[PDB]
């Protein structure tokens, strides 16, 4: 190849590549030691991944890394060939591996070559798939010919080329490290203008980049191209003036760094199909009172995220998570998320209904890989709100299947939270009695997070708090309609403050700040919901 | 102009069109610039919405916007001719491309080619999906061919196509915002004649238009046409005098104010696809009853419709919707129906037997459309009767896809509701009960609407507007039969005038104004169907 | 393999082997004894059990022994296509098969190409069920077209599929046994250096074996496999030092013992139906306290058990269970997980709550499920927590169905024993009364062993062993505490140890041997267990 391509340009990818290096490249460089000793290499071997990775340039940089002779052709072009001139192709760039060993017969998408199972009936279909089949099977063990692919997905030929001794070494490859992508957008900042070397820049990019949690590789050359286009814009007013390109400009386009985090607004950043919610910014100040929960939070969390290793250094062994239960939604899910801001680690928040009516196709292989796609995005904090509901008790007859898909997959899942793993889970449910008591059995929750409703002095506290949107008027006085009733929730005393303002919008043409009178009213109207019954019902549950 | 279109002509999507101009067309221009510092061009954009719309017009006007030629080959003719040539004939285009490019290649209909990845297959299909493929490939640096073109949906697409480095950039152009809207349908004025120079009557358009729904290209240009025709009624007995066109009106015509304003709705140009069932005709004034609840259920609905601005200056808060419960007949829906009439925004039914019943097949996938279509055509209030109909509670279990398929859709969609959308759920339901205590969950109805049964004082007033129809005798005495019983409920009442009506008939057959006696004999027949114990069902239900 | 697995190859089947040997491969090898003597052999063969461990492996060596041509369609393949092309793809096969016959047609999954007997919901499954039935029908029995099919689920197949002729034949296999394993894995270990030919390196692998009792053929194979390829990670950074292969080690790697080991984490090779229990590893002489129990337990469950021998001598039938009781979890389910450890068989826990509540509509199908689920797994010890749950007295005046369910189901279950098998019925329970005394008679728990809560002296074991990975300073003292109080359950004092460490990383933030208060504030916060009152119950209970 005319411009090689080394380690480095791929580079950032160094963790999953050690992973290539050590399988795949290995017997690529001399076979002898697999042949010789334990099982033989495989000669098929597909690097799976997200859908783009920069597909073709991953495997790309894999064939010039371990220098063999870059035999390429292309699933797009494999059946682009006429009939006949496409089963001339194959032999030829097989027998030209032959010869020229080591020789990477790299071809790519090769969904795109045989995509459906076997509802694939195609001429061309059966005869170049049999031909690779069998130009796999007439192979030497030793003849330093491997064939790399890629796919966007492992079901995506027919088993056929799934078959064991034909394609079966298998590597994920998924969505680049943090301080991984820094070293790729650094690649391409080469090209690019900063105006100077700026190692001070380079580190503003490496946290700018950071402010978002991916981009695939593609995706970040994308961002760049972004900044490009957009720092052009700039130049549009200066430029265009000058109908006659100026030569002036040759350092007069030096992209301003705000430019890069304008294009940063709006790319869509990533392409991943669910929901990744990053880390939320609410402050544990921005918590309705409860610091006594902070302190006991902020131990609970921390422990995990933080600093697992000291605690096997005495030899406890810490926690695998825990469950909120309480009156339901106190900012519930506000605690969880606060927790979460404070520390690094990403929040994901996904939905327990969300989940419950999301499925790969009824099947639970979605959660499977929500489990996944938290390790991956890991240290983070995995957050199921209502885990009742994607989980309740087994003896619920609602539930058929979903017992044995999802909450199984669930269980194991949940037991799949590992030392090693950066995961946490908070849970969190308002009725503990409805979820099934295998998730609150040891080796899954441990603890349950009693929240006590609503304090008087917590009640000034969410309220300064919340009414930090709102104007208030010299007329308020916030701790009398604290004192003036302990009855609320936090949830209804958002929408205290709310209808404050309904009510006092009618009183007031135009608005004018709220009033002791506009909260006197708005109390009287909002019911309470503070249930003594329910109190007890969850001081009872203590127990438990 | 309309032959020779160019985007001041017709745009008024400037906002997007200022994409498509500062995309494609900056670098066609001077490339000179780019081509040194930052990005190559791209070589693909697809443009995403409401089809063929505006569309088409906008690369219509690509054709003096540019003068590159303009090459036009659509999708349906692409790919018919004498099978293995249609392969050829795309590439011939593509050739005839690189000789005179600057070149705007345009096709449309870029599902027709580009099916999906694997799910379609079919020779044809894929011999040409490759060949696009290929023809992606074939752009080279030097190049300057640049190919527009337009899709029914998004996912309709090959995402192989889809894929960076193969219709990279990617133009969704949506709705077009209120005040861009403006521009649109001014625009369009142009032949049509109006009152005067009537800065005042542009500004009437104007606010026009935002008392207009939202309205696509093709819907604005539809008030246009109503115009034309609504016009041409007041000239309708007066032009087909004779056979030759008049001379004496012939833009002595003239098109009235009142023309837009019966058109403004009255041929609801909100064509905005999907079927939306036929309206009532009732104002809030025209329904009686529950004066209070009124006042703040049509401003939870009005208010940031109709002045998002001065809630703002308090504050705003979402406010996504309300839920009605009460003892069930007030006739629930009269009081939706009420509002959905009277409101500026569209109104989006979908009845719930319906919703239930769409699982042909087992696709929950409408559900999922209902809210996709009204997040489109959003600032709307999308209505749920008997929302427990549609959602009971999630304990069923008499499912089969039932609660995971609609049920748990439903979940995923209210949350699919965010707070700069205009999206607003009105719920109806008879018994809180019967739906899942999630949906009783917060932000998944913000405040929950307790029908207290109507008090003496209101049976007057529904009383007196439900018999203003009624021929009335003196012998009356409507306040009388008010505080006779509050037993009686809205539908009752209702019920108590038309029956008196039949007594009234029976007794005299020649028609007599209906009077006393014939109120209280009808009294008897009818009963209280309010019971305290189950409005005490519904009180103690109010803490859910 | 190279040359195919040969029916030597495979073995610890040889019961099994040995039939098909007998069975199909005997008139295939001189047909002349048939030919003159009899009918000859079927063409239908079902292998019943848990899959892919030998099965492909069964008739991937009739080849080798018979000459047919081995050619395989499988069970997902075969229903993938669309309707009446599922049909003629099995024909197809048949017709190929017969032009090559000899040809050992090799099916699996039968269960999902013919799914259902009379319940049968689909077109496909009605197609496939009849084409098998003709494919059976046509025969050619001089073309040997033997057929063997295989399936997960025994009674799946329609009883067409079962009957005489149409798979007369039926031949179960399942997971290895203990000494079966040893076989297998040293046919696979031909191809590697364990380490020398050494009769220790067999024994090695024979104690290595025992952590699976004999879990699929396949998986083994992929320890092996694990082994391999650990191990070329410990000469990988010895191959890093010459890229041509040394004489030094050419293949003189030494697959050491340790890799074998360290693959050991991290495989999972518990498999089979992955529900089972986590592997406990704690022997008798690991659990602490009762010093008493173990003794008697292990002579009780150790004697059949281990030694089936020595009893089958007397004549004496194997014990039908046993009870264990006590206070609320000791740590019960560590008793029984203790016999589970030092018996090589698989564990079965199956908590007595959860089984109970399954009434979905009403259905004890779970119940009978159990013994269903365990009698398959078995060799395995199952465990039923809480039989106070699954069975209370039968006197009470609240139950209808809940006796005639699941008590006498669990009964008759129970009773449904089979001493043939590694079952062991470890019965536990709060309080023994509360149980009906049925199962407490014979032919279901046969002895009880009365669990008294742990003494001050037990407190001094359980508290060095648990302690035993934490640190601790040598100023303090653990047995202050033992001997100071033991309210406190054992089960609490196992937290007891976890909270101090949680107190004591509180304290320091950086690493402590904890101090005699930091084990002071925990023992208070939690409180005593042993209430005066539930031991005296007990005690006097034993008299009942």
């Amino acid at each position: 190849e005319v411009s090689r391509i080394s380690y480095e340009d791929i580079g950032g990818l160094s963790e999953q590549l050690g992973k290539i290096r050590e399988m795949i490249e290995l017997p690529l460089k001399h076979p002898e030691l697999f042949e010789r000793l334990g099982i033989t290499p495989p000669k098929g071997v597909i690097l799976y991944g997200p859908p783009g990775t920069g597909k073709t340039l991953i495997a790309r940089a894999v064939a010039n890394e371990s220098g063999a002779n870059f035999l390429s052709i292309n699933g797009p072009e494999i059946m682009s060939k006429y009939y006949g001139q496409s089963e001339q192709k194959l032999r030829e760039i097989f027998s030209k591996a032959e010869e020229t060993a080591p020789s990477i017969i790299f071809i790519d998408e090769i969904d795109s070559i045989a995509p459906k199972r076997e509802e694939v009936q195609g001429e061309v279909e059966r005869r170049v798939v049999a031909q690779l089949l069998t130009l796999m099977d007439g192979m030497k063990e030793r003849g330093h010919v491997i064939v790399i692919g890629a796919t966007n997905r492992i079901d995506a030929i027919d088993p056929a080329l799934r078959r064991p001794g034909r394609f079966d070494r298998e590597i994920e490859i998924g969505v680049p490290d943090r301080n991984g992508r820094k070293e790729i957008l650094m690649i391409h900042t080469r090209n690019m203008p900063l105006g100077m070397s700026e190692e001070e820049k380079n580190k503003f990019l490496e946290e700018m980049a950071d402010y978002t949690y991916g981009f695939v590789g593609a995706d970040l050359a994308a961002l760049v191209r972004e900044s490009a286009m957009n720092a052009l814009r700039r130049y549009l007013p200066e430029i265009d003036l000058d109908k006659p390109i100026p030569t002036e400009i040759l350092e007069k386009m030096v992209v301003t760094e705000d430019d890069f985090k304008n294009a940063l607004k709006s790319i869509e950043p990533s392409s991943l199909r669910e929901v990744m919610v990053e880390v939320p910014n609410v402050h544990w100040d921005d918590i309705g009172g409860l610091e006594d929960v902070k302190r006991e939070i902020k131990e609970t969390v921390e422990l995990p995220l933080l600093k697992p290793d000291v605690f096997k250094r005495l030899g406890i062994r810490p926690s695998k998570g825990f469950l909120l239960y309480g009156p339901p939604g106190v900012g519930k899910t506000l605690l969880a998320k606060a927790v979460a801001t404070e520390s690094n680690a990403n929040f994901i928040s996904i939905k327990g209904p969300e989940v419950l009516s999301k499925w790969v196709g009824e099947s639970e292989k979605a959660i499977r890989e929500i489990f996944k796609k938290a390790k991956q995005v890991a240290p983070a904090i995995v957050f199921l709100d209502e885990i009742d509901s994607i989980a309740p008790r087994r003896g619920t007859t609602s539930d058929s299947g979903v017992t044995e898909r999802i909450v199984n997959q669930l269980l194991t899942s949940l037991d799949g939270i590992e030392v090693m793993n950066g995961v946490v889970v908070i849970g969190a449910t308002n009725r503990p009695d409805i979820m099934d008591p295998a998730l609150l059995r040891a080796g899954r929750f441990d603890k349950l997070i009693y929240i006590p409703p609503p304090d008087k002095e917590a009640r000034l506290s969410i309220l300064k708090v919340h009414t930090k949107n709102m104007p208030l008027a010299p007329d308020v006085d916030l701790n009398d309609i604290a004192q003036r009733t302990e009855g609320y929730v936090g949830a209804d005393l958002e929408n205290l403050c709310r209808e404050a303002g309904m009510n006092a919008y009618r009183e007031n043409p135009d608005a004018t700040s709220v009033s002791q009178k506009n909260f006197l009213d708005a109390l009287k109207t909002i019911r309470p919901s503070v249930d003594e019954e329910v109190i007890k019902f969850y001081r009872t549950l203590s127990e438990t």
